[PDB]
């Protein structure tokens, strides 16, 4: 897809926040921070943006450019969260580049963090000549809700669990996993396109595609956990930073009361031992079923789409993320 | 001026934060301690304080329009939405600076950890956000909208302010030391310290038109920000000795750029030389030179400037709203 002319409206997006900079070196600076952290990536989010935006609403005014901005605001929130993620964790690398605060220190890094939220809302704000104060309103108020929801999500991410009482750990993963990192990637940009456009209507045709989103987001977060415990090896990993997360939430599910043991005694400081016991749990097999499942059932749901109009930029979707999660390191 | 209504609405907004804070459902909702946690973080860091920019907005509002019942609780609201968002940025301030206490009490950073202190800061961004959202259904879309044009515009001037403030480069050969940081201060500290409650308090107070001379006003609140800035410098100048301070951090000051405008060639070496190195013998010079002589030099232009641009107010009304906030705020200032 494409998408293009979306990446190269970046240009445009620059020059906006270029002349938003008339305070009046420091815009040197913001410029580079964008390009370091906004430039770079897939843009997965953005795009998801533009893909709803598409089918649903009617060629009528240039508020294609104005749709363009906005995406670009979903990937200076994306990475706005990223960087904020990556201090919390001890980020190492994001995008193939060492993590922000590591470039540039913590303090710019939290104080960046702040400028591209402020950035964020004063282009949204801006967007009330375009579509008028009701839609700006109702994408400020997802907005809201989306953070929000991320913060909570990051606090329980941050919030260590009981691994002894592990009888519904599980139910604290996907909680946490829905709060943290479904919404902001999945809810907030389609919700975004959906208001743009206007779609008329299937308002209570709307839980269906939003049961879609939280599918989405479980699988992106799922896979995004079994890849760090599959090739990350250092002591500030999930295992090795005491983190809540999909194998260990299975390991626990599928595990003899033997085994159990071996991992709540070395969760977390030898992450050797634990990923033995996952190797031993066969773990990265019971996430391929997981995987093969993940997909069907989101077309199953698709297929129930009535708007058949809706459903043709869910079928993109649907597609876009699954390529994105099994095209990647195969073997 | 008995500010004590507003103090005492603290419990409805705690009550109106426990209330949104409903996340989950279908179940016994066995994982909220985290309303808890955070009902901790409001008391530990909104309830403590002395809440200075709350009042200036409750005062402003309810004098240039009174209330008298129901849109007052909204104006209380707003006061205590100020409140967070001043302690949420003093949060990531603490971080940054490595402070040790405020508000009397250890920092939060500090207590909890710096992963759930950066967190924690926009959960109370995120409320405060959401919570300005909530006046719509009293005073209107129209004077939200204004509102969060003024939240907008006052954080981020903070935000680029800090920047101007964690700057690196501050070199030796510097003639702008005084520019860099008139403006630096103008950005970080006189937006959101005195601007925003004031333009919080009188678009909700909605009176009155004037809109000419709405810059004076403006200027006032300049001054009392740099004023209020300039203090807190000296005083870390002052009161404290510890291990590092604000000369350990390379930080731009007060006693800094008044101290390149009036020391010479040679002393102009002490201070460069052993700036973020050895504060006491920075201090020392600073002490020969010394700095809170000027300093009351300052305060006395500052508040002759003050006083003098009050008596140019077009509303009786106003100005002393104006005469009565510089006085609340030199006298703090005289804590
Ligand atoms: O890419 P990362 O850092 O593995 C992660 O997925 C990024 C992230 C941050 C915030 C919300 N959701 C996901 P995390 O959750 O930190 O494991
Ligand atoms: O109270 P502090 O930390 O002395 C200070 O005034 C706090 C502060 C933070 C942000 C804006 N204005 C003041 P700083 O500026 O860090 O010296
Ligand atoms: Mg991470
Ligand atoms: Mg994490
Ligand atoms: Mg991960
Ligand atoms: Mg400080
Ligand atoms: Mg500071
Ligand atoms: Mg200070």
């Amino acid at each position: 897809y494409d998408y293009t002319d979306f990446i190269n409206y970046y240009d445009k997006f620059k020059v906006i926040v270029y002349n938003v900079l008339k305070k009046l070196p420091v815009i040197e600076y913001y410029l580079n921070c964008i390009d370091y952290n906004v430039k770079k990536g897939k843009h997965i989010r953005g795009k998801i943006l533009v893909l709803i935006s598409s089918l649903s609403s009617a060629y009528s005014n240039i508020k294609r450019d104005s749709i363009y901005l906005l995406g670009w605001v979903v990937e200076a929130i994306q990475a706005l969260i990223l960087i904020a993620d990556d201090i919390m964790d001890s980020g190492k690398f994001r995008r193939g580049a060492p993590c922000w605060y590591i470039v540039h220190g913590q303090s710019n890094a939290i104080n960046d963090i702040f400028f591209l939220k402020m950035l964020s809302l004063s282009l949204i704000f801006e967007l009330s000549s375009v579509f008028g104060n009701d839609i700006v309103m109702k994408i400020q108020k997802i907005y809201n809700e989306s953070i929000f929801f991320t913060v909570l999500g990051q606090h329980l991410d941050l919030s260590y669990f009981d691994l002894s009482k592990a009888d519904k750990i599980s139910e604290r993963y996907f909680s946490m996993v829905e709060m943290k990192t479904s919404r902001y990637t999945f809810y907030m940009p389609v919700f975004f396109g959906l208001t743009l456009s206007e779609i008329q209507v299937s308002s209570a045709q709307l839980n269906l595609i939003e049961a879609i989103l939280y599918k989405l987001g479980e699988f992106y977060q799922v896979h995004n956990d079994v890849s760090d415990y599959l090739f990350n090896d250092s002591n500030a990993d999930d295992i090795c930073r005491f983190k809540l997360t999909w194998p260990l939430q299975k390991s626990f599910e599928i595990a003899d009361e033997e085994m159990k043991l071996k991992i709540s005694e070395n969760y977390g400081k030898n992450s050797s031992l634990v990923k033995d016991c996952y190797n031993l749990l066969k773990i990265n097999e019971h996430y391929l079923e997981y995987q093969r499942n993940a997909l069907d059932y989101l077309i199953k749901l698709v297929k129930d789409i009535t708007d058949d109009s809706l459903q043709k930029v869910f079928i993109h979707l649907i597609h876009q993320i699954s390529e994105l999660i099994t095209n990647s390191r195969s073997n």
